[PDB]
């Protein structure tokens, strides 16, 4: 066929189904996923897009993270047209995908000086070194925040022109535009692709039925990999994917109030960070909690919640603790055993995936979309996205010894931002006997890739025989590159 | 025959509507309430079938808590018998209504001395004087438990026979044992009760229809009294109920393990207290916050969420950090305004009241719906229900200088169970601080009418406009009773 | 006689001593006071040549309280000199009056942000205001500080010029030097002031004798009011001194090592604050804690003790933690009633006082001996010290409303400063009911008379009797006055 | 005869020797000030039962020492009668409590408290000791922080306290009075040849010559005889257990009528307050073994102290006065029991290694000595704890790193700690490994007890190296 089956239906295979249909109004496009949206990352996200908001020192201290870091600013631009034609296919009643312009990032001492104080003065450089508009301002100047004193902030930077989406709204626009623009949307789930002769010949759903294709794009998000390994030899060729799980919350305001900008502190321990994003009718989102893990989970643990509410009222707001809890949210960040995204095309003509993208996957889609329609077109696509091609030997974006050093301050920076209160020789202790089981472990899983400080922590508590596969994954990849 | 009314679809509502199907063939019962049981109590119970786990000091120094305390003790001793009627009219595939037939209570130090200490002698002493059986134990021995050793218990109680239903199951059973008795379901709120010359004629209903009848039992929960202060000189002859705001949670546990008994503390701060009870299918419940609002509330506050995990995490058993949130509970305790049910008949023929039982209706049940369903057949029902008659002056079960006692010891409480962290003077000071401003209210409020303690911080917090208007009530209803 | 008595042997007195021996050779002068110096500020204090880092919001929005920053502006220009002609009569082997050149003030989180953050806008401000050389820095690039993160300092001030003296070897120094330049030291206490017919007399000692003089400057400390309030119509006249009990102690580091500068806070909770004066020999001060007593106290407690080792380990550097506590120094700041100096003449010719100094005697000694020493010879000594006579009317340099927010302040900087760890609604709660005790507090004690915060508070927690005292002693100052 | 050393050991033993050999000179050497002196610094508890830990009475040798204890207690009251007959009224009185309240709260491990707990009151039932569990409302005096206060409280008849300042000068006068001299000079060396002492050289380089030397000199004791031929390897290393504890002027002048005390908690620390006369308190005590000696208190020995006595026994001490922070260095042996008795020299005796309980030891310990002195067997359960011996292996390697993993945990929840949930347990699995891996490098027969371990563990590597060559000759000189 000339036929293109999108399977997903999150920001990534909508937004891609969109593209795809307004560009090629000579094929028919479908679109697989269930309205459940089951382990949906987008629906949880708040969501910010983030671009300056994001940067670490250790993401920019790689070349990968520096090519990573480009491709956030350059999707930034392409935002404000991208929601104007999405919103041009619905009515006022549809409501508004932009929530807010702005971002104030905000420096407090609930956390682990050595994440925070480099992230801060990281964002501030990355800023400067882009001529984008930003100011250093007084914590006395930002609006609507009402701190507990011993957790507030005291430094406080206003980044003008990074703003936030409803998620809930931009996946309903895009659902909207993908049929304005000849999409077909069908309610069922991806099983197998079915390709022979180094080509797809289309999908088997899970209702039994089987879909010819020409072209299929898998946006499955954490599922993605999954998919696409039990075609031949692909389950080597393809990074895997995992849940990096998040919890969020919708949360009605006591006085239905809420701040102008978008609130966040940077990145914190093993990807997670504390943000609040402002929603239309007094309520608000507050994220995220981050954790890889080996296998789904649908449901926050008490852990997650307690830690999100904790830090969100101590932090932020006093208010929010006489607050309405109108909805606990979680859904699973695709993250990439290697800790890129996986892009592009494949050695299986007509088979294509947008995945791996892990914590900013919805700010990047509408530069992500066109990359894949360039491809599938056979454009160039976007300069700087070959690198995160799918079918490749896992990266090593990082040396054992980095990830290492990350790994040991990321596990303490999960005690600071609780935060702990301990005897004052505790951390050095902990400190120096954290790194001997971590180097063991990264020793231990293979001679060549070392997982990344995210993936890193959930392997080491994980079951033996978790730790086992993922030796023999590793020593199966080596083998299929080298 | 002769039509008989139940407003709400509660475990009252309920429990009435079976025992009156069952031995009045005579009538057409016919009860109301939706599906969704908006603030309703009984879905956000364990449930426990608290008598003497519920005893504190306080309540056993007044003649009308003593009063009360004897009905929970009779009621315990129908609920076997109450249970195989009930699971009589289901299958195997129903589910069981009892979930364990023991509790222990522990002491720890998260809590108050002036409430927990004295509660636990006190529990133990009205167990001597029953000649209950039940046995202190060594916490070693209380199985499952793994609390944090900073929050761990020193003493546990082990009593016999005082055990937990499934509070969906037994709504499940009483709807089918209702059905299967000739009772019939009508899903709509009554907004209306009718009378003329002295005499109930029925219900206009939200859906705008009349339903004639001879007899109208209200068990409306937090929503009675409203209901009946319609009718011509009834806002100051019942006692007003307000919300006592309930938030709980049913978790998956890591494991799929539970407790084979009910693990409690005492009642504490304004009648809050902490317990799981156990739950088929590797779910437990925890429980439960307890806030009085002048105004319904059906969402749970970040604050109630918060305490509640971090109270079961660290007291019971740390495994529920890591466990599953399934669902967060909230429903409305019927908070009488006098601090004792509302039981019987009315100045209006044919109109009865069953509610403001807050913390223990559902335990209490089987008793009252036999006591209300013996008055309308003209019996005499439960020896000493009577003090407890709907239609009534406010009863002032305690000293001004008792509740003014009770309401500063109860607010530090909310500081010890948190628990907090300060300088050791503060404690005593905040004490010194908090008597004048109590003092100053209950005198500002009526020279013979003192709200119990829960309802008196309610009052302290709410709005100038709320405490005039309560103003207002208790000089009305003096002016009707003196 | 021509001779001057110089009753005290604090820096004061010394450096009183010292300017009046150097300036008039042909004349006698004799300082009284004895080795032991019970009470004495002078030996406890680090000290810190304090003027912009004494610098509060509070004091710079009253007159009187800008009148006493420029005072200390102008004290530290005569330090340099005053130091080199000290030293002059020494050698290398004396050791060095200086311990640093520069002091560093840390803004952290472990406190009230309506002190910390408006003192540190204070300070910059101030110091812009003076031309003073500073310079905001980055906190990474302060020296030597290891602080627990959930402590450290977000924002860092160097002030350059605004040092530290040993106190110990200042007093070695002012003794040395004043032998030098032909002063008696006689090692014994006055007892009584003697005058008649409008002039001085001379002194009665302890041991029963009798000295004669023409001049008598009372510098005896916190002791200084009680000696002079005996000669007629003085009692009410001369303003209260009260002891401002400060703790500090003397700890050698893990490593012998030592900051480059002073490092401090702001002022804080009640004229307490953090910081750490270098010392020679891997010595270093760490100071220092604020009691105002209506009776002196030579032993510190133990909050004060823990207060000032918990501040200074998380603050500053953990490594404090593992170092040896060499001696906790107790001295008493001369605490005036209504907040400033007595400094200069009498209605007594021949009498001067240089008394209730409070936290900074010793950083305006060199100063306050030459404005003494230029009255003594006809001349108007330093403009800018006449509100501070001390024979005045009680000052009254805020209103009551000023002063009642102020002392609600202080009290919840007490809690933050801790710092506690509370549930979210109780310091709201807690400032609420802190407004009615102390504003009644204020109009009980009298109708014009307001003391300052850091007295209100001891008179809050005094006997009911020390208050009736207050009113008496208030009442008599008004009689006298008006 | 020579008593080298002034502390409660040094002075009981000259005491009893000048009372019971009226025909001999016996000379007491040491210095007013008492460098790193255990017996100024402690309180004291006249500790039997309240000493009590369910891991030392899960040993033979522990058990051994309980013993002792409890027929030590037995000799208290008429030893004090002895000595207070040497002075008149305004000496002032040594004993300042008779009875004593162990109290139970969860300011510290469950796997330490509450195993204490249980195993103090089966000790008392063993043994017929009169005691009973109060109600915790009963006992007087205490205002703890509610979040801090003890649940369950035991009551132990007869074991009480003394002031050790006054047990200091009623035993220098006692000496004095029974014909003893006091030499204010400090033991550099022990004379001996032809197997028998000869005397000793003091530090202003005079010559005391003796035909019995007894050395009770603290923490000092090992090091000045190992310099003997064969005895440094023969006679076990004391190490300091540096204590710190403080005098109190309570806010009132008040004070509780008993000792008030936890049980033995991380390493051999403990929390108690002990009476005084004239509106001071004691409160005790820190414990840290030391590879070198230690004379001030550290800061964050001063601040868990205080803040243990002011949330756990008595808020009022938060507004009390800080007299004195005091520091000794308890002796404590490297394989965990004492050093007491006879040697391979004649005429050369040992009284130390007592660690936590010397004082208390100190009658009976004495008369010990006295009668081995006079050819008599002294008394019955000593001889395991003769001075020249093998290392004692008391515990099973496995054990002791049970123990060291759990009071290294209990140092955290005696804080008491605030941590995630999850945090405790990942500390306890990743500090199993490292201290295997010390205890199988220090030695394959000797395991350093818990207390010692983790002293060993922070040292320098080169102080680990110099242990490893201590435990290799030590099996050279006994194997
Ligand atoms: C808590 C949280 C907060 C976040 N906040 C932000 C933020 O602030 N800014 C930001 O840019 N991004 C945010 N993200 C999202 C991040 O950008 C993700 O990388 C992005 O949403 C990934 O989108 P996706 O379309 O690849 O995957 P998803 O959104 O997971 O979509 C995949 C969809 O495919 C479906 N599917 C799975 N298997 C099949 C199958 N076999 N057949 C058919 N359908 C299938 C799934 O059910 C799902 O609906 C957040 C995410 C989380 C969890
Ligand atoms: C968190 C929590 C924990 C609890 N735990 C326990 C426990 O362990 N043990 C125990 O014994 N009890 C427990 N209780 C419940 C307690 O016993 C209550 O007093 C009891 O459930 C009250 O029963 P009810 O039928 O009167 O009220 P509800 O259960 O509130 O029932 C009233 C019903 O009437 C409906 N209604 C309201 N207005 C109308 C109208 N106009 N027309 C028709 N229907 C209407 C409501 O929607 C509701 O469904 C708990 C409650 C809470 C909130």
């Amino acid at each position: 066929q000339t036929d293109v089956i999108v399977v997903g239906n999150g920001v990534l295979g909508l937004s891609v189904g969109v593209e795809i249909a307004r560009t090629r109004p000579d094929v028919r496009v479908t679109l697989l996923g269930k309205p459940a949206r089951q382990y949906g990352a987008t629906p949880a996200a708040g969501a910010m897009l983030g671009a300056f908001g994001e940067v670490t020192a250790h993401a920019l201290a790689s070349e990968h993270g520096r090519k990573k870091h480009a491709l956030a600013v350059q999707a930034q631009r392409l935002w404000p047209e991208w929601i104007e034609s999405l919103e041009a296919t619905g009515t006022a009643a549809d409501g508004r995908i932009k929530t807010a312009d702005d971002t104030v990032v905000l420096l407090n001492t609930v956390g682990h000086s050595a994440l925070d104080d480099a992230n801060f003065a990281a964002v501030l450089t990355a800023l400067k070194e882009a001529n984008a508009p930003h100011e250093e301002i007084a914590v006395e100047s930002v609006d609507w925040i009402d701190p507990d004193p011993n957790s507030r902030p005291l430094r406080a930077l206003h980044i003008e022109g990074e703003g936030s989406v409803d998620s809930g709204i931009l996946l309903a626009a895009l659902e909207r535009s993908f049929l304005q623009a000849g999409g077909r949307l069908h309610p069922v789930d991806a099983t197998e692709i079915r390709a022979s002769h180094g080509r797809v010949e289309g999908v088997v759903t899970d209702d039994g039925d089987f879909l010819p294709a020409g072209h299929v794009v898998v946006a499955a998000g954490a599922r993605s990999q999954r998919l696409v390994a039990a075609l031949p030899g692909l389950a080597h060729r393809i990074p895997r994917i995992y849940d990096g799980v998040g919890v969020s919350a919708l949360v009605d305001t006591w006085d239905g109030s809420g701040p102008a900008t978008v609130l966040r502190t940077s990145n914190r321990a093993f990807a997670c960070g504390l943000h609040l994003v402002p929603r239309a009718g007094g309520s608000v989102y507050i994220g995220a909690t981050n954790a890889v893990c080996l296998e789904p989970r649908g449901a926050a643990s008490i852990e997650e919640t307690v830690f999100l509410f904790n830090c969100a009222t101590h932090q932020l707001h006093r208010g929010l603790n006489g607050s309405e809890l109108r909805k606990v949210q979680v859904g699973s960040r695709p993250a990439p055993i290697d800790g890129f995204p996986l892009i592009g095309g494949t050695s299986v003509e007509g088979l294509w995936m947008l995945s791996g993208t892990y914590r900013d996957g919805l700010h990047m889609s509408p530069l992500l979309a066109r990359h894949v329609v360039s491809l599938m077109d056979g454009g160039t696509g976007v300069d700087g996205l070959r690198e995160f091609r799918p079918e490749r030997d896992l990266i090593s974006a990082w040396s054992r010894e980095e990830i290492l050093d990350d790994v040991v301050r990321h596990t303490m920076a999960t005690g600071y931002e609780f935060p702990w209160r301990l005897p004052l020789e505790w951390p050095h202790m902990m400190e120096t006997f954290l790194q001997g089981p971590f180097a063991e472990l990264a020793d231990r899983l293979s001679d060549t890739y070392t997982p990344p400080a995210d993936l890193m922590t959930a392997i080491m508590f994980s079951e033996r025989e978790q730790q086992d596969e993922l030796i023999a994954y590793y020593a199966d990849v080596h083998r299929e590159w080298h």
